[PDB]
């Protein structure tokens, strides 16, 4: 079998991207943020407190003739960005263009933190990291890719998300037409639990190639690029009058800049980010200074490729026996 689902950016930024899942008998259709930083598949549901709802759209189990409460599983999460959730599971089946899984886990949320109810777009998560980050006690659960992967044509899938565009996340094949050239694969640590690799090096601009083993995870998930202090010292010194502001939180730039590109190695080919992707705008409405898309990971402990590194290339999740990631420049 195979799926293949488009991903769309929630808003003009590209801060996140939501793919609609079918879960449930008859189908309830949300918007999930798919992730591959983390294993647990969560909905906002007709469970979660009535303020912490505003706007998404709920997964209501009593109303699907296939959901199953899982009896005493419990779950609850925290994210890198300080948000949380937890709740009670439910198995029901869960489709993802076309892709159909029985007896999924769906965790539904009882409780969210702040930032979850304050954005509307986005009806929950699914997980697809290792499943054994899946925070369901005292059971753990499988993500929908390791309950999909044996019935899939090949153990694998795939994101390609777009820049101020939709993209797509497909599973069990690779669309040879989604990007150019070759796709080079490099090798994954799953010791904690994520998609962990290590990129051979980075230019800035038209800057000379720095080659230097960069650890750091592919994770959809997270929005910006995470990279060691001395790496985001050099991208940021060629854009005139950038600076980290401990104010706001980061690398903050003049939104009048035109921003260089920024390349990362994978073995020995190199993936370029165009500049116009390191740019997140205005960091209040009206205001010159703009946020940056690149920013130390010196305070997380990580270094994490998120979305705006991996939306400059086709990004292959190789789930085989020992996994790699692959990627191509489209």
């Amino acid at each position: 079998s195979t799926g293949s689902a488009t991903t769309t950016p929630i808003d003009s930024l590209d801060d996140a991207y939501i793919t609609p899942v079918q879960i449930g008998t008859p189908a309830q259709t949300l918007n999930l943020d798919f992730d591959t930083g983390s294993s647990d598949l969560w909905v906002f549901s007709s469970e979660t407190t009535a303020s912490e709802v505003d706007g998404q759209t709920i997964y209501t189990p009593s109303k699907s003739t296939t959901a199953k409460l899982l009896s005493g599983a419990t779950w609850s999460i925290s994210y890198g960005d300080g948000s949380s959730s937890s709740g009670d599971v439910y198995t029901d089946t869960v489709s993802v263009g076309g892709l159909t899984v029985t007896g999924q886990a769906v965790e539904s949320a009882k409780k969210v933190s702040s930032s979850f109810t304050e954005d509307s777009t986005i009806d929950g998560l699914l997980g697809l990291a290792f499943s054994t980050l899946n925070t369901v006690s005292p059971t753990q659960q499988k993500t929908f890719f390791d309950n999909a992967k044996a019935s899939l044509d090949s153990p694998v899938f795939t994101a390609d998300l777009g820049y101020h565009a939709p993209g797509t996340y497909n599973f069990g094949f690779i669309d040879t037409t989604a990007y150019t050239g070759s796709i080079t694969y490099t090798a994954v640590s799953t010791k904690q639990g994520f998609w962990e690799w290590t990129s051979t090096g980075y230019a800035v601009g038209s800057g000379t190639f720095k080659s230097t083993s960069i650890d750091g995870i592919a994770d959809t998930g997270t929005t910006l690029l995470y990279l060691p202090a001395t790496v985001v010292s050099a991208y940021w010194a060629q854009v005139s009058g950038a600076k980290s502001s401990s104010s706001v939180g980061g690398y903050v730039f003049p939104c009048s800049a035109t921003l260089p590109s920024f390349t990362f190695g994978v073995g020995s080919a190199r993936i370029v980010i165009p500049g116009d992707y390191i740019d997140f705008g205005p960091i209040s409405t009206g205001s010159s200074s703009c946020f940056g898309g690149i920013q130390s990971s010196a305070g997380i402990g990580i270094n994490i490729f998120g979305d705006v590194a991996l939306k400059a290339a086709f990004v292959v999740f190789n789930g085989a026996t020992t996994p790699t990631l692959g990627f191509a420049s489209k």
